[PDB]
């Protein structure tokens, strides 16, 4: 019936824990997809963290963008300027939405500090996700 789509510059980390949050968050009505401009595979650090609240997205696979489902898509959210910027021309009546999310793998700092921030960009995702589910925005 619905089709979100969950854009950035890779599908590692933000797009992956979106996805994650979205399918939770989002009953069975809405279809759910990430991908990213580049695809390297999931971040173990991403994995760990949504794993943490009790969600598993470890099957999720890292894709590249496609455009036959995006085109389809009820609207598109980009996790970050850099994706908004590489997001293709999509049809007038795919909604484009742009939220913005640190990446945590680009993180310099103590293994504390960036396993801290891991657990921050997943939890600012979550209560975003949560604020979407509730408006629509």
């Amino acid at each position: 019936n619905k089709i979100i789509y969950f854009l950035c510059t890779g599908n590692s980390c933000r797009s992956q824990m979106a996805e994650g949050w979205a399918k939770q968050y989002l009953g069975d009505e809405w279809k759910v997809y990430s991908a990213g401009i580049e695809a390297h595979g999931l971040n173990p650090n991403a994995v760990k963290a949504m794993k943490e609240v009790g969600i598993d997205i470890s099957n999720q696979t890292s894709d590249i963008i496609d455009s036959d489902i995006l085109n389809n898509a009820d609207l598109v959210v980009t996790l970050c300027g850099d994706a908004a910027d590489k997001c293709p021309m999509t049809p007038p009546h795919v909604k484009r939405e742009h939220w913005g999310f640190d990446d945590p793998a680009r993180a310099q700092g103590t293994e504390e500090e960036k396993w801290a921030f891991f657990q921050r960009v997943r939890d600012e995702i979550g209560n975003r996700l949560k604020e979407f589910a509730e408006t629509g925005k």
